[PDB]
C-alpha cells in the first residue's frame, strides 16, 4: 500500500510509488538503478514511438561503441568515467565512458563527408550513456546511468537543419503529451543555458507542482557549423567549393519515464497514461475454483485482446480481491474489471478507470468498443488535468519583487526579460541569496508561445526594454 | 566495387566486404568497431523477431545496470573492464563493467522470489557487454564491446526449466535458420565446453567453409540449482517447504551477423536475404513517374522497396552499389522498358534477369524472395553437409583439418580426453587445435563393437570436432 501523501511529502511518496509498484529495485552503485518490467515496458512503448517517427524523416539507426580514447575526448570534465585497466593489466591510457557521442561520430562524419551528394546525413542511436553527476541522484530523473537516443545531422543548409530541430522538437512534445499524457512547452534556451557547443537550443519543459519545480524534458539544438570547423566536416559543393556542413543533434532520455509518473500519481500511488500501460484492463475474478468464473475471465480476455486491449487476469488463489483492487491501483493499471457470481448471471462486467474512482456496468458484448472509448477518455483527462495544473503554476509578474512571493508557492514565473546573458547571472545570484535567508531562480526557456507584450514593456529585473517573455524557476 | 575474392583470401574479403557495403566503420580502440546503418538495421529485424517470439512464451524485458561493485563480481578474470575514476578523482572501489550479468541480476533473484505464486521468473535484457578478449578480435564474430539479449529464467522444476532451455534453443534455430538462412546443428556442449556455473549447456553450431572453423552461434543453458543454493534463491513450496529454484541463462549476439555475411556472401560482396534485408527490392531510373507508381503497388504486397532516384550518381554506379551491399533484387527501368509495359529484375544470388510486367510484379516479386532466401539456405546447408566427415579413428583427423572439415567422431565423453586432443592436434598443426563443438542432438545409431576414436574405449555418442572461432 502507498502511505506518504503525495502533496505533503512528496520525496516519500515517490518512492513508495516506484517500488511498491514494481518499477525499480534499489542498488549498490550509487545513482544507478534496476528497471524491471513494469517500468521498462513504458519505455519500449515510447522507443517504438519515437524510433518509428524518425524512420518516417529519414533517419537511420547506427550503433557506435561505448568507449573513447582520451585523446579523442579531450580534442577541443568531472563527471566522466574512467576505465584504466582489464583484469590485472594497466591501459597504456585511460578510456572514457560515453558521457555523451559527438567526440566519437563527428571523426567519423568527417570521413564519410565529401561532397552534396553526401547530405544530409541523419543517424540516430539508443545507447546507455554514464555521467558521474554531482547532484542527489533522483531515480529516472537523474541517475548515473540513463537510457537515451542521440541523433546527429549534418545539411547542406542551415535552413533544412533549423527545419529539423523543428521537427525533432515537435515529436518530443508528441512523446511527452500523446504518449505519457504530460504537458510540455517549447521554448528556446537562454545563451547561458543552453548547449555551448551550438548556436541555438530548442527545449521542451515541464513543471513539476508538488515541489515547484520546472525540469527539461528534451532537447534539440542546431549547432551552427562550429562542431564541422573543429572535427572538419566539410563537403564540395557542386560549384566545387569546399563548404562546411550545419549541424543538429537531439536527446531524451529515462527521464520521461520519471516525468511521467510524478505528473499523474496520487495518494493510492501510480496512474498510467493507456497508450503506454503494460497491462491496460486487469480482470480481478471475486474469488476467495469451480471454473466458471475464470472460464469467463479467460473468454473476456481473448474478446478484448481482439481489439489489442492488453490485458491480465490476476487469478492468484491465495489474495482477496480487495487485497487485488489495491495492487493494480498501487501499479496505476488505468482500468480493473471485476467479474464475480453476480456479474456472471446478469452477463455484464463492473470496470472501474483508476484516474477518477467512476464505476460503470457494462454487457459482455458492449466490452471492447466501451473500453477503447473509456481509455481515450482516460487518456485525453489525465492530459488535460495536467495542462490545467501546467497554467495554475505559472504566475506571470512585471516586476522583480514578484519573484520570491511566486517562488514561496512552488509557482515557475513568467516575466518580460532583456535577455541580457550578465542579468541571468545577477538573477541566479540574488535569488540564491534570497532563498537562504529565509535555491536559486534560473531560465527555463523562452517560450514560442509568447503572450502579448505591449509597447512600451520594462525587463522585470533590470528595467531596460523587454524583449520577450522568459519563463524561470526552481529547476531539476 | 570488391576485388578480393573469397576463397583466395578470406580474412581480405570479409574486410572488404563489410567495409565497402557501407555496414562497418574502423576505429581507435581495438576491438571495437562502428556498426553502421546497413548493418545496424539488420541487428533490428533479428531482435524484433525473436523479442516477439520470447514475450509469447510470457518473458519481459528489463534493464539492469552496467556496473557492478568489485565485491559481488569477485565474489566466489582478466577479461573484465574496470572503471577507477571519474574526472580526475579515484572511486572509493573500483567497479566493473557488465561483462555477463548474473552477479547484477542473482541477488534481486533472491529478493523477489518468496513463494510459488512468483514462479516462473522471466526476465531479458537487451545490452552491450565489455570483455577485453585476448584473441584477435573479428567485426561481429568477436568484439570486445558486443551486443547482445540475455535471458535469465527461475522455475519449481527442472523439467519446466528444461522444457524453457529448449523452447529458447528452437528460437535460435529460427534466428539463423528462418532469418539469416544460415544452418545450424543443435547439439550439447561436452563437460569442458560447458558452462562452468550450469548443469548442461546446449547450443547451436555454425561452420565456416573458408577456413575450416565451427563456431558457436548462440547457447542455451540448463542452469540447474547452483547458482540458487550460491545467491539463496529459494521459495516457499505448495507443501510450504524451502526448494531451491531451477535457472535457465541463454544468449545471441550481434555474431549472428557476421555468420549471416560470411554464409552469404561472393565476390561482388554481401548478399542478404530478403526476410532481414531492410530494402528488398530497389527500383533504378535508367519514368520517375512510374517508379513512384511500382514502388505504391510493391508496398500493398508489404514489400520493402527504395526508389534510387539519387540524380548525382550514374545508374551503373547504382547497379553495382545496392550489389555490393546485397540488396535481393534489383529492378532497372528505362525508355524501352516502359513503352513494353515490362520491367528488367536481376536477383542478386544467380544474377539470373527476369523480364516481367508490370501487372505480373508483385506476384513474381514475391515467388522470387521466397526462392532467394530458400535458397541461400539450401545451398548452405549443402555446403554444411559437405563439411562434415564421419570419421572412426584418430588417423583420420588431421588430414581432414588440412582439408578444413569438421568431424564427427564416436567419443567416450571423458573430459581428460578431450584435453589430451586438443593438445595433441595443437601441437600436429604447429608441425591450430581441434576441440568439441557440441554432440549433436540428431546422434547417428551407435552399433554395440563401436571405440571412441581416440582412446580406444566403448563409445558413447556421435561428437562434432573442429577447430574454432
Ligand atoms: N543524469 C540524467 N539522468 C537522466 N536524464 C538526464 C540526465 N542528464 C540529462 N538528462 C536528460 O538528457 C537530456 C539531454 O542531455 P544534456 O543536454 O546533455 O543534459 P544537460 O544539459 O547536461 N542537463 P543538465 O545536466 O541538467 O545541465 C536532458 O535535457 C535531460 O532531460
Ligand atoms: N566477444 C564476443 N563478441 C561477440 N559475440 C560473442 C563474444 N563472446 C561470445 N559471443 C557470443 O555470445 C554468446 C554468449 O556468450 P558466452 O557463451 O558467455 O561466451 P563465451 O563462453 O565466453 N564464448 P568464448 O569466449 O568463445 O569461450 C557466446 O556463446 C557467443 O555466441
Ligand atoms: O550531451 C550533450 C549534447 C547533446 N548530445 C546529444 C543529445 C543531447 C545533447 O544535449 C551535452 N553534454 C552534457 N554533459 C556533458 C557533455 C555534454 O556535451 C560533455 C561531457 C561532459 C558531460
Ligand atoms: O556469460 C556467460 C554464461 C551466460 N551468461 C548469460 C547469457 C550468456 C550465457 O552464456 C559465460 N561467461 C563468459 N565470459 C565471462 C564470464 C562468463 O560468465 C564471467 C566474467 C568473465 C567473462
Ligand atoms: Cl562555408
Ligand atoms: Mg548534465
Ligand atoms: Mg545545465
Ligand atoms: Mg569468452
Ligand atoms: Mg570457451
Amino acid at each position: 500500500m502507498v502511505t506518504a501523501k503525495k502533496d505533503e511529502n512528496f520525496s516519500e511518496w515517490y518512492t513508495q510509488a516506484i517500488v511498491r509498484s514494481e518499477m525499480i529495485e534499489y542498488y549498490d552503485i550509487s545513482g544507478c538503478y534496476i528497471m524491471r518490467p513494469w517500468a521498462f515496458h513504458i519505455w519500449e512503448k515510447v522507443q517504438r514511438f519515437f524510433d518509428d517517427e524518425i524512420k518516417k524523416m529519414g533517419v537511420e539507426n547506427s550503433y557506435f561503441p561505448m568507449f573513447v580514447s582520451r585523446h579523442k575526448l579531450e580534442k577541443e570534465s568531472p563527471e566522466v568515467a574512467w576505465v584504466t585497466h582489464y583484469g590485472d593489466s594497466p591501459l597504456p591510457e585511460k578510456i572514457a565512458i560515453r558521457p555523451t557521442s559527438e567526440t566519437i561520430m563527428y571523426p567519423a562524419y568527417a570521413k564519410w563527408i565529401r561532397s552534396h551528394r553526401d547530405l544530409p546525413l541523419k543517424l540516430n542511436q539508443w545507447c546507455s550513456v554514464v555521467r558521474w553527476e554531482f547532484k542527489q541522484p533522483t531515480p529516472f530523473l537523474r541517475t548515473r546511468e540513463f537510457l537515451w537516443q542521440e541523433g546527429h545531422t549534418a545539411h547542406a543548409t542551415e535552413e533544412e537543419a533549423w527545419e529539423l530541430v523543428l521537427d525533432i522538437l515537435e515529436l518530443y512534445r508528441r512523446w511527452y503529451e500523446e504518449c505519457l499524457a504530460v504537458p510540455v512547452i517549447k521554448g528556446e534556451k537562454s545563451e547561458g543555458e543552453k548547449f555551448a557547443g551550438g548556436k541555438k537550443t530548442t527545449t521542451v519543459e515541464a513543471f513539476i507542482p508538488e515541489n515547484g519545480r520546472g525540469i527539461q524534458a528534451a532537447t534539440s539544438h542546431l549547432l551552427g557549423t562550429n562542431f564541422a570547423k573543429m572535427f572538419e566536416i566539410e563537403f564540395e559543393d557542386e560549384e566545387g567549393h569546399k563548404r562546411l556542413v550545419h549541424q543538429t543533434s537531439w536527446g531524451c532520455t529515462t527521464r520521461s519515464l520519471g516525468v511521467m509518473i510524478m505528473t499523474h500519481g496520487d495518494d493510492k500511488g501510480l496512474v498510467i497514461p493507456p497508450r503506454v500501460a503494460s497491462v491496460q484492463v486487469v480482470i480481478i475474478p471475486i474469488l476467495f475454483n469451480t471454473g466458471e468464473i475464470l472460464g469467463k475471465c479467460r473468454e473476456l480476455k481473448t474478446m478484448l485482446e481482439k481489439a489489442d486491449i492488453r490485458v491480465r487476469i490476476d487469478d492468484r488463489s491465495n489474495y482477496t480481491p480487495g487485497w487485488k483492487y489495491n495492487h493494480w491501483e498501487v501499479k496505476g493499471v488505468p482500468l480493473r474489471l471485476e467479474l464475480g457470481p453476480k456479474d456472471l448471471a446478469k452477463g455484464t462486467a463492473r470496470v472501474v478507470r483508476r484516474d477518477t474512482g467512476e464505476a460503470y456496468q457494462i454487457s459482455w458484448a458492449d466490452l471492447a468498443p466501451k473500453l477503447l472509448e473509456l481509455m481515450e477518455g482516460i487518456q485525453r483527462s489525465l492530459f488535460e488535468k495536467a495542462k490545467a495544473r501546467l497554467h495554475e503554476g505559472i504566475e506571470k509578474i512585471s516586476t522583480f519583487d514578484e519573484v520570491m512571493p511566486a517562488l514561496n508557492r512552488k509557482h515557475l514565473v513568467l516575466a518580460p526579460w532583456c535577455e541580457d546573458p550578465e542579468s541571468e547571472e545577477q538573477i541566479k545570484k540574488e535569488t540564491q541569496k534570497l532563498s537562504e535567508i529565509q535555491g536559486a531562480m534560473k531560465t527555463l526557456c523562452i517560450p514560442f508561445d509568447q503572450p502579448p507584450m505591449p509597447e512600451g514593456t520594462k525587463c522585470f529585473y533590470t528595467g531596460k526594454p523587454a524583449k520577450r517573455w522568459t519563463l524561470w524557476g526552481r529547476s531539476y
